[PDB]
């Protein structure tokens, strides 16, 4: 619904601890998606591969879980399979392949954290529509 607590507040690590975004991170969050990740992600969805969208549920399935901020800047520098075995930067952007997608290059700690903030909060924000 609007930016309460909860709507900000998600998983930081697997362990339980949380963190509660700020306002600016929920919009340098907006921007940076649109900007790195919505031509294939747009709403949610994977292009290519519907199975694997960033609906919280799927990320919490996949392994490691992606369903926490820790884990999905660390899938933004390592992208790994679904049952994460393989590595797979050279197919998706990451930092470790921002050679080959520049618009990784431009990504700071604190941007890479902004997006994973952005797909955890959007469906508590979208519901259904997301993903
Ligand atoms: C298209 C060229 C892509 C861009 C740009 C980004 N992602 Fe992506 N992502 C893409 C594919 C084809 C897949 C599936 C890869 C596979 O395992 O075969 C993914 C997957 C993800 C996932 C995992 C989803 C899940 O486990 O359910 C995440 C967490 C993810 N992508 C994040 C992400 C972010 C944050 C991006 C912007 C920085 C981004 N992707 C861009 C294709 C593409």
């Amino acid at each position: 619904a609007e930016l309460t607590p909860e709507v900000l507040t998600v998983p930081l690590n697997s362990e339980g601890k949380t963190i509660t975004l700020t306002e600016k991170q929920y919009l340098e969050g907006k921007r940076l998606f649109q900007y790195a990740c919505a031509s294939c992600h747009v709403g949610g969805i994977t292009k290519t591969n519907p199975s694997l969208d960033l609906r919280t549920e799927t990320l919490a399935l996949a392994t490691p879980p992606r369903d926490n901020i820790e884990g999905l800047v660390d899938y933004m520098k390592n992208p790994t399979t679904y049952d994460g075995e393989q590595e797979i930067a050279e197919v998706h952007p990451s930092l470790r392949s921002a050679d080959i997608f520049p618009k990784m290059r431009n990504l700071t700690e604190k941007d890479l954290v902004a997006i994973a903030g952005h797909i955890l909060v959007e469906p508590k924000i979208l519901g259904d529509k997301w993903g």
